[PDB]
């Protein structure tokens, strides 16, 4: 069994995302690229492009009106569940807030959950400077999508003013919030990849993301002394999330390194990922014997059940 993981950016920010991922390279993955904006998707990097709502926007965009993107959603759908069928696992990533992204990302994610795929959910609220009508907008949509798919993450544009200094370009903070949906769908993918001497496959995974709701993907990469916990602090540990890791009651941990992995080192990862749970976690285990690796390990963290 090789399961089929397709990203599906749903308007300007979701789009710009997928675009984004492509240039970072992304392999075994096909890209979907969903919006009303006909000029924006003639730009888009992805194999699969879906332009809806062209009899309602004649090509634009929604002007910020999320009846109109749920209505082109609806209008296109069986182009959409054309572009989805086949795929095991579905990765909706769209800009809360807007038109196409707040009616559309909902209405493409309940088609793959219909569609039978496993549908996780990337999207971002605005910043604050856009507006108190914006977020109340997001809000609708957020809530939307949590209805519409199996697991959730929220990513709060505002957090991205905590990562960055006076000068930061904005396409550098765009870019540490892509890094939450790729390296979240490249250690899925690395999981189903790889067969691990404590395996965990993609049945682990629909296991731990099916129907829950909120959920935290993480990854983390340390070497030298105390790598493990290191690698773990990391994987739990992102600035930009609204959903942390406290809280949660459901984990799926897999940790790769050389054949230096130590049982003592992993249960330190462990009971440092339970901790901070500050819950009693049901845990799936795993362990990737990578022996190109020397002195570093990775931590990849599902978190759920919140
Ligand atoms: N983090 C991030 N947020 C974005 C990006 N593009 C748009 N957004 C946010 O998404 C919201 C909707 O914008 P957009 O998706 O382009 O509108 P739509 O195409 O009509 O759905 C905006 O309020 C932005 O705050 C991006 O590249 N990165
Ligand atoms: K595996």
């Amino acid at each position: 069994h090789m399961a089929t993981l397709k990203v599906i950016g749903v308007g300007g920010g979701g789009n710009n995302a997928v675009n984004r991922m492509i240039d970072h390279g992304m392999n075994n993955v096909e890209f979907i690229a969903i919006n009303t904006d006909g000029q924006a998707l003639n730009l888009s990097k992805a194999e699969s492009k879906i332009q809806i709502g062209e009899k309602l926007t004649r090509g634009l965009g929604a002007g910020a009106n999320p009846e109109i993107g749920k209505k082109a959603a609806e209008e296109s759908r069986e182009q959409i569940e054309d572009a989805i069928q086949g795929a095991d696992m579905v990765f909706v990533t769209s800009g809360m807030g807007g038109g196409t992204g707040t009616g559309a990302a909902p209405v493409v994610a309940k088609i793959a959950k219909e569609m039978g795929a496993l549908t996780v959910g990337v999207v971002t609220r605005p910043f604050s400077f856009e507006g108190r009508k914006r977020q109340t907008q997001a809000a609708a949509g957020v809530e939307a999508m949590k209805a519409a798919v199996d697991t959730l993450i929220v990513i709060p544009n505002d957090r991205l003013l905590d990562i960055v200094d006076k000068s930061t370009p904005m396409m550098e903070a765009f870019k540490e919030a892509d890094n939450v949906l790729r390296q979240g769908v490249q250690g899925i993918s690395d999981l189903i990849a790889v067969s691990g001497e404590v395996n965990l496959d993609f049945a682990d995974v629909k296991t731990i993301m099916s129907n829950q709701g909120s959920a935290l993907m993480g990854i983390g990469v340390s070497s030298g002394e105390n790598r493990a916990v290191e690698a773990a602090k990391k994987a739990i540990s992102s600035p930009l999330l609204e959903t942390s890791i406290v809280g949660a009651q459901g984990v799926l941990m897999n940790i790769t390194g050389g054949e230096s992995l130590s049982l003592f080192e992993a249960q330190e990862a462990a009971d440092i990922v339970q901790d901070a749970a500050d819950e009693d976690v049901n845990m799936i285990f795993g362990t990737v014997i990578n022996p190109e690796l020397q002195d570093e390990i990775v931590v990849t963290v599902i978190a759920t059940g919140f």
